[PDB]
């Protein structure tokens, strides 16, 4: 019917990658187009196990299986300061807010056949991820890039694909746009909102032979993700496995932090991480495989996540903070879930808002949790590890940092967290006070 | 000076991924166009030394040893038929025409800094060789093929690049055919010769914990190439190690030998594997980690290998047949020697036939000789053992066996090959005679 494609993706991340997968698997003709050529380093390595269900669902993770990523069976926080004596109450702390750590395995997820997810190169995993969404019979395109989407009318849609400078039109009943903070159909649109309350920035790169017993004393948890409390407000460094010697290291912190510092990404990095002394040395013994990268203005809202003839997913949708490690599985679930109302709407010949409504409001309400959880971590500082250690509180922050973020139950948990908050936010007496951020 | 780029590349190849590195380190504004979404699989797979100069030249070396490929100390032949007693006073065999081996160390090669080559997964390799090229500057596509080329005048040509069913135009002072089997400038210009003499046919795929000691009691010796010669005529199997557990193991023989055996492409290799009982059970036992495919159809010379606004590389200007190893070699040296009167074409801004005048001499000299060298194997048979075990042409047999095949030297040997054939061929009483081919 003169359209070169039903669905057109812009973008060959995991959330467009994983998008085509899904179509060409259930028939629909689509299209990737991906301007970088892979592999292509990307930062967002820590994988969370909300990722396996889809990747199964897909039909790649024995691919991924044999690109033999470290193992992440769970999740750890530590900090140089323990917190205050009192605890509050808070029915267990083996170390004082010192250290605090998590097994993915402790609740049951559906979809999870695991104990463990991965922690990847990002460069590697999107390649095998796109290649196999080409096996499926997607078709896929890598350095053209696309310019722009006319909008004609609901199910007719024309994409400007650029080759260097020499366009190109490609016919669609619809584009996906799966590009990554780039944000395409955000910026042109206009749909992009920049996110008043975070403004974090993050400074990182690969550390190879990085000693990760430095971080714990057994070798049960030397590959779990680590994330080290450092005294600066908002602060805060990620230690996270690439291959058996390569640890991807980051800190994250308030840009105010580091503009203030009157020093360059790799002074800031050092100083940051020498306020605590044994990640700094093992750091510092280790090897610096690539430059630091800087990673600021992350943090952003999007008017509308979904329109007449088109749906955003992955980062160009939203993206918060990476905390949680959270985002590729955002990235993954946003392109399971949109896919099948797309998948629908090619069957029922109908591009128009109303057949993608059942993602947009699986979506938010997923963006919701995900966003409140990131801002009460900020809100709480090292106090965070007093929920995580609880019983009470456990396994309901585990159903967060696993990623089951999607499903319209409120999640109790985080009213708690926010009850506890404005409990010590009111007493400036308070013990906990002087430790929230 | 509207033109979109300099070189327009067509496939992303050895060949091309190479004479793209070359272009674009010497400051030449390049494009590749490869149609597939790479990685993909490809037969052609152990690589011969002459592969390192210009591997180490265009700066990919390092990227390719952290791929881990299985290394290539050196090259075997082996035959259950030890041959006749005589040895018609032949200096050395230290097994009867039954083993021979040749270390790649034994003679100094210019530009090998190395005992060592590679076997390789060429769908691993093709990748981070266009990574690299991409990462010099020069720019990929992946996912558009090339339909045809608009031959303007000299310096002057349009390229008819598709994506699926839709069309894009682009200008290029010239472009380079570096096309596989495939051909595309050989077919659409009408060059393509297939080959009179040449009939041969091959079978092959991978094969998982294939016991490589079937082939040599040596553990020094279990990783070089293995050509294991059958009692079928013009018949033998390649045993190339892909990683430290999968073997790469294809039967190669006339087309003859196939077609009248009756028999699928499957069968056929269990049927001229099972002549060898060594190999056979090796392979059995062995675990099929893909389906057998054919490769046929690839004896074919070319009119022309040059032209105006035009240059054929690798194997879209020739291929002969497999048994040397060699075809990826002259890839890349077919892609060095081309570049060279290519970055002085851009520079003298003069894209005639006479530009690239020594590329075609350079090349047609290099194939004669690997065409030549390919030819007496045959006539040979396993006779061929006698002069890599001799002294007097072992160093002689080496050189070309490395790939130092590029020079203008007549290289004797393949007289005193012809000579000695010519001596046995005359005479049908020689004792040596029942063992040609
Ligand atoms: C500092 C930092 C740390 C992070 N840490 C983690 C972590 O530990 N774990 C985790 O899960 N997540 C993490 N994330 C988040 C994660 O990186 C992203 O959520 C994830 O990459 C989203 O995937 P995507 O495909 O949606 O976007 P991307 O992965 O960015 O993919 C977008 C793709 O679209 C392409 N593209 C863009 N524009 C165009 C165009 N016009 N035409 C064609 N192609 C285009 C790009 O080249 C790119 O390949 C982190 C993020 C940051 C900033
Ligand atoms: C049975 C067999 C065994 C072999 N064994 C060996 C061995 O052991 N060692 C060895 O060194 N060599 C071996 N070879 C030879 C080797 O495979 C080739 O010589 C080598 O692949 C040549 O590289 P190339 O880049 O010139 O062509 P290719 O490697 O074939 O690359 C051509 C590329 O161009 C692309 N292309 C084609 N048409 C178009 C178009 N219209 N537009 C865009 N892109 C296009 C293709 O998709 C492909 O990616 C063997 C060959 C055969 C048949
Ligand atoms: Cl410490
Ligand atoms: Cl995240
Ligand atoms: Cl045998
Ligand atoms: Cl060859």
């Amino acid at each position: 019917s003169d359209h070169d494609y039903d669905v057109v993706i812009i973008g060959g991340g995991p959330a467009g990658s994983t998008m085509a997968s899904y179509l060409a698997k259930a028939g629909v003709k689509c299209a990737v187009f991906e301007k970088e050529l892979f592999e292509r380093e990307h930062v967002g390595e820590s994988l969370v196990p909300a990722t396996t269900p889809v990747l199964l669902e897909i039909g790649v993770m024995e691919k991924i299986e044999k690109a033999n990523f470290p193992k992440k069976f769970g999740a750890a926080w530590t900090s140089a300061d323990s917190g205050p004596e009192d605890k509050m109450g808070f029915q267990g702390l083996d170390h004082d807010f010192r250290s605090a750590e998590i097994l993915f395995n402790e609740r049951k997820q559906e979809g999870v056949d695991r104990d463990f997810t991965f922690h990847v190169d990002r460069g590697k995993f999107d390649r095998i991820l796109l290649e196999h969404a080409g096996s499926l019979g997607a078709k896929v395109f890598q350095g053209v890039e696309i310019a722009d989407v006319e909008f004609l009318s609901p199910g007719n849609v024309i994409v400007n694909a650029k080759l260097g400078k020499r366009s190109v039109e490609i016919k669609a009943k619809m584009v996906v746009d799966a590009s990554g903070r780039n944000v395409l159909l955000g910026r042109r649109l206009g749909l992009r909102e920049k996110d008043p309350v975070f403004n974090q920035f993050a400074i990182h790169s690969w550390f190879d032979n990085f000693d990760r017993k430095s971080a714990t004393q057994s070798p049960d948890k030397v590959d779990y993700i680590f994330i080290h409390f450092l005294p600066m407000t908002n602060t805060w460094v990620w230690q996270i496995p690439i291959t058996e010697t390569i640890t991807s290291v980051g800190v994250v912190t308030q840009k105010q932090n580091y503009t203030n510092s009157d020093l360059t990404y790799e002074e800031f990095f050092w100083e940051a991480v020498k306020t605590r002394e044994n990640l700094h040395d093992a750091l510092k013994a280790s090897e610096q495989v690539r430059p630091f990268k800087k990673e600021a203005d992350y943090s952003y809202g999007m008017k509308e996540v979904c329109g007449d003839s088109f749906v955003l997913i992955g980062d160009a949708a939203r993206f918060v903070d990476p905390i949680f490690s959270s985002g590729v599985s955002v990235a993954l679930n946003s392109a399971r879930i949109a896919s099948g109302d797309i998948i629908e709407a090619v069957k029922n010949n109908d591009f128009s808002k109303s057949s993608f409504t059942h993602y947009e409001g699986m979506i938010r309400n997923g963006i919701k949790n995900w966003y409140e959880f990131i801002t009460l971590y900020y809100r709480l500082n090292i106090l965070f590890t007093a929920f995580v250690q609880d019983p009470r509180y456990r396994l309901d922050i585990l159903q967060l940092l696993q990623g089951d973020v999607y499903s319209g139950k409120r999640l109790e948990v985080l009213d708690k967290m926010r009850e506890i908050i404005a409990a010590v936010e009111s007493d400036p007496e308070h013990l906990w006070h002087k430790y929230l951020g």
